[PDB]
């Protein structure tokens, strides 16, 4: 085990030797922090990106001195010190070509190493905020529940419900209506707003199915997901939820668009009134006639409205049951192309020689967060976790780092919490 000095060493000399986009941008990044320029911001920025003042602050609270460095694709975080023993993490998450969409300098997200369950529980709870831990290993006989906490609670889970879109694209392109190489094609209605980055595409901008899908997971990505669900089709998507694991598919109908989501929950209020005044059909009815250009931006996000039912509601035993699904799915499309497009972004650094494959996927809206992850070891034993949160006030969640955390301690601690 390394000492807190070999620690901070290693982390230290890892950040210089990362030759990766992570690396790059998280260095030029801490040169904001160490150093002592308006273009040179701009070109280290997405195109569509105060930042001086914002720069300023940051470096009035060191100096900062390196404790751990944590890249993981196009996500990064670093562990500073500054003084008197004050710890900040920088986060970082990158667009496609290793451009900087988000980076922010916060107080630490502290999590401990995980001994029990308990741990985990008494870590997690957070007055005010709903929660939910579960846990199990697959069998070939049912699942063996390993931790559970409410997990018969439907909650909001914002772009897990990404998981049952991968599930009615693969069951289509079983029965033939639709091909991987198939072309779509980005529209201005189609677009929606991050996470992601196919919205920085051009109109016009043309993709494949199978590129399309592997965003939608890997990169959570909105746009993409809206492509596959047009072109899919509602219904289409609506009458797979049944089979593809949900216990009640009348909580996701309609079954709306990361777009409708956006646009609903923080765009005209009286639109939102409606839609909570109205049933199934008054909902489609008002969707329909919403169709058309964004006019809901990233700045008008904030105020909660998951508990309106804009979201996606499902409980863990559905998500255990979608995941499960999904390998499925992998193991009978002999092609690969299902495995690559779940296992690109595992949402942590995974130790591969204890699994064989992993799953994860994210979501987050305001007032919701939450992460689950199918592991696989080289046997063939796989375990699922699910993790949620739901809170009124966004404030109380937070950017999600705590709850991902607490799920790359438990994944740390596997040998006591999953495998004993």
């Amino acid at each position: 085990v390394p000492t807190p000095a070999e620690a901070a060493l290693a982390a230290q000399t890892a950040l210089a030797a990362d030759d990766s986009p992570m690396g790059d941008a998280a260095r030029w990044a801490m040169g904001l922090l160490t150093s002592s320029r308006p273009e040179d911001v701009a070109a280290r920025f997405i195109p569509t990106f105060n930042f001086a003042e914002t720069v300023r602050e940051w470096r009035s609270k060191g100096p900062f001195t390196v404790r751990a460095y944590h890249p993981v694709a196009h996500k990064g975080w670093v562990v500073l010190s500054a003084p008197a023993g004050v710890r900040y993490i920088l986060s970082l998450t990158l667009d496609s070509s290793g451009l900087i969409r988000i980076l922010t300098l916060k107080p630490e997200t502290v999590i401990p190493d995980m001994v029990t369950w308990n741990d985990v529980e008494e870590t997690l709870h957070t007055p005010g905020v709903q929660h939910s831990v579960y846990a199990v290993r697959l069998t070939p006989d049912g699942h063996e529940v390993l931790h559970a906490s409410a997990p018969e609670r439907p909650m909001p889970t914002g772009s897990a419900y990404k998981l049952y879109l991968m599930r009615a694209l693969v069951a289509e392109i079983e029965k033939g209506t639709v091909g991987w190489d198939e072309i779509l094609t980005l529209t201005p209605e189609l677009r929606s707003l991050p996470t992601g980055d196919m919205q920085d595409l051009p109109d016009g901008t043309r993709v494949t199915v199978r590129e399309t899908a592997h965003k939608m997971i890997a990169l959570s990505d909105n746009t993409g997901a809206d492509l596959v669900a047009d072109r899919l089709g509602r219904e289409v998507v609506e009458r797979s939820l049944a089979a593809a694991g949900h216990h009640d598919p009348s909580l996701m109908r309609p079954f709306l668009t990361s777009h409708e989501v956006f646009e609903l929950g923080w765009g005209d209020p009286e639109r939102r009134a409606e839609w909570v005044r109205q049933d199934e059909a008054g909902r489609r009815e008002l969707l329909e006639k919403m169709a058309g250009v964004m006019t809901v931006r990233g700045s008008d996000l904030g105020a909660t409205v998951h508990q309106l039912g804009i979201d996606w509601h499902m409980d863990a035993f559905d998500v255990v049951r979608v995941l499960e699904g999904l390998l499925q799915d992998s193991g009978r499309d002999t092609s690969g192309t299902v495995e690559e497009i779940l296992t690109a972004y595992p949402g942590l650094l995974i130790d591969e020689e204890r699994w064989r494959r992993v799953y994860f996927k994210a979501g987050a809206s305001p007032g919701v967060m939450m992460f689950c992850w199918l592991l696989q070891d080289h046997a063939g034993i796989s375990y699922v976790l699910v993790l949620r949160q739901s809170a009124d006030e966004q404030r109380l969640i937070g950017d999600g780092l705590f709850l991902r955390g607490i799920g790359a301690k438990i994944i740390e601690a596997e040998a006591k919490l999953l495998s004993s």
